[PDB]
């Protein structure tokens, strides 16, 4: 057999990863994709995705992901459910190392490892993920029409999130661990003006009650005191996100919070032949359509760079 | 109202879908002639989510009907004028009625430039494509042509050699309007054959492109390239005419947007889809930017 040199390796599942895989495959770049031992993206918990254009009746998160995945496979993507520990990006013939110690190399690399939402890690929380507890108001906010809900955080996100929710919720109760707020004095100012916004300062969350649905939010420390229950039917966490740039952070330019910077209005990182899609880069709109778009854009950018770069030949 | 959306298509519809779900009560002017670039596409295979592919119109209808479901007001009529300066923006329909909003989302996209030769429009998406990243796959091992003498025609034709066994680049003049590296790369490709000083005049075939009727040979005339697929690469024309005095556009007419966002050069005015994008003209891309416009506009509206 002739063991050729691969054109593209993709790091990451999720809409950005799989769309890139789909495009690269269809462009006969024979993409090798490392899905992760724990594959899928943020959508593997979302019960009903209603704002992915094309699905008038909505689609289950995982259903959507399997289709993207199966699409990718159909055009010849090599998908592998394993993790990348190391990544050498400098030079032509880039390199990637999996958890088993095996090295896998390619001419271009598509970074699409996304970004984990920061969670409270309180007993009831992960259980009710996407059946009461969301981390995204632009996604799930609709599903809480006229309900009494909470928003957890004291930052610009928590403010923006909670303010936005007021168009659906009748009560948005903004809960926060400390007295001051690490958020802006305009976002706070806007939050304070909203008649549906109620503040709960110096209170940490202790649990999230309910079996099928959020039933209450167990608060605790009242600066000095302790224990209480906000009778809410939905809890939006707004602690921020943690982009998965650890493999790449300082071979490549990243912002202070760890998001990969990309050149101009493109997907090209600060290293030739290395490209970045999805929420690993995007910190403004964390949608699947936007992830899928950028994923596609990576694959096209990479094609062009490859074409430009074998073409001297 | 908070937001008026100008344009149907993936960018328009996704923006509408998002705005609607955000309870911004979006008014969308679809155009008297709906749909986008996809209303001609027979089989869409690289829109992520559709393992079995979907017909262009089918996909569009779903996007449309999705938008309707979350409370979009869709109107199949044309906007003739657009006043964007100030708060309380304005739009005027072909019937002379004014419709106003706080924000506006420009999503009028960009029409591919066609030859307008009798056979061509009839076989649109059944032989004649305007997009190699889209339809290139469908031409495996076929003899095809690419029409143009610019960098697109070069890029397009060079890309297609991955699938086609012959890509025959036909062009009206001796001299090529394209770059001398794109040309250079086009010349080095074994599968690339040039046809200079030749205009196209028809496209033969009923169910499929069967030949490409070539024309004037500088002095001579008439001939037939036995091709089974014709890719047009004459460029695109972005529909910025309503907006091209108020908002910043590039020389070719594409709306410039601020940084990595959808905001044009006028506060409260936003641009998505192929009206802005001139590098990847995909539906996923347009849908993405559509959505990004809605979110940008919501945040701008909320900021106040
Ligand atoms: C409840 C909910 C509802 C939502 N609703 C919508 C909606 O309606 N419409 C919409 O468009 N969006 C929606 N979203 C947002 C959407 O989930 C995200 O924007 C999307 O998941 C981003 O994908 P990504 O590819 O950028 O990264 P991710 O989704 O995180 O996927 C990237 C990944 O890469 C893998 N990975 C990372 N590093 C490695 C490594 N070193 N080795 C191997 N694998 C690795 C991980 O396993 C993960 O799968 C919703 C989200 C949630 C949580
Ligand atoms: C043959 C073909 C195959 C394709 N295949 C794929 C594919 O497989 N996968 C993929 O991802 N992409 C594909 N594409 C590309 C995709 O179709 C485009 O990116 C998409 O159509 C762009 O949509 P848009 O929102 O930019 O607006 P466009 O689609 O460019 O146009 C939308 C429209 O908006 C309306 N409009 C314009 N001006 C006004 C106005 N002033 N007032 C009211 N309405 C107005 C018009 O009615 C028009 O229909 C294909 C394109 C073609 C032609
Ligand atoms: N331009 C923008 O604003 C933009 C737009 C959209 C999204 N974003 C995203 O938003 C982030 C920006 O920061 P942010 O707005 O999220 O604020 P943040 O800086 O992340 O603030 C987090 C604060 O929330 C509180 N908190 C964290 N964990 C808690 C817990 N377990 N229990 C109780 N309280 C807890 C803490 O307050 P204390 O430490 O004070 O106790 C913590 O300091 C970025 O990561 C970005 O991804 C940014
Ligand atoms: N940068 C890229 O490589 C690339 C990538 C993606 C998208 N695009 C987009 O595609 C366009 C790039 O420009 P382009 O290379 O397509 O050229 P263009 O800028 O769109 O110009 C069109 C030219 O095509 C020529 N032409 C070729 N054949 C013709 C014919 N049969 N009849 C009439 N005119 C004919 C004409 O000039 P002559 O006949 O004198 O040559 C005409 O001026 C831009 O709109 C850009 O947004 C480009
Ligand atoms: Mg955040
Ligand atoms: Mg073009």
């Amino acid at each position: 057999a002739h063991h050729p040199v691969r054109d593209v390796i993709v790091i990451g599942s999720g809409p950005a990863g799989y769309t890139a895989a789909l495009y690269a495959a269809r462009a006969q770049l024979a993409p090798l994709v490392f899905e992760g031992t724990s594959f899928g993206g943020a959508l593997m918990t979302t019960t009903d995705v209603e704002n992915y254009p094309g699905f008038r009746n909505g689609i289950t998160g995982p259903e959507l992901m399997d289709e993207m995945r199966e699409q990718a496979l159909r055009f010849g993507a090599d998908l592998r459910m394993e993790d990348v520990e190391s990544v050498s990006l400098h030079g032509p013939l880039k390199s990637v190392v999996t958890a088993d110690g095996q090295t896998h190399r390619a001419r271009a690399v598509i970074l699409a490892m996304g970004a984990a939402a920061r969670y409270l890690q309180v007993p009831g929380e992960q259980e009710l993920l996407g059946r009461g507890v969301s981390s995204c108001a632009t996604c799930d906010g609709f599903f809480f029409r006229d309900q009494d809900i909470a928003v957890i955080g004291g930052g610009d996100s928590a403010m923006e999130e909670a303010t936005f929710l007021t168009r659906f919720a009748r009560s948005v109760t903004l809960v926060h661990r400390r007295d001051e707020f690490r958020a802006s004095k305009i976002m706070l100012d806007r939050a304070r003006n909203n008649d549906k916004i109620r503040f709960l300062t110096n209170h940490t969350v202790v649990a999230v009650d309910g079996d099928t649905t959020v039933t209450g939010l167990r608060v605790r420390d009242t600066n000095t005191g302790a224990e209480t229950t906000l009778p809410v039917t939905g809890v939006f966490v707004a602690i921020g996100h943690e982009p998965r740039s650890g493999l790449v952070r300082e071979a490549i330019d990243v912002d202070p919070d760890g998001y990969v910077l990309v050149q101009g209005r493109t997907t090209s990182t600060s290293l030739p032949g290395v490209f970045a899609a999805g929420d690993l880069v995007d910190r403004t709109y964390r949608q699947a359509v936007t992830a899928a778009g950028s994923g596609c854009a990576a694959a096209i950018d990479a094609e062009r760079w490859l074409a430009e770069h074998a073409a001297t030949g």
